[PDB]
């Protein structure tokens, strides 16, 4: 799942 990051990211 990706975080709530801007950009958003994946773990």
């Amino acid at each position: 799942l990706c975080t709530a990051s801007i950009p958003p990211q994946c773990y």
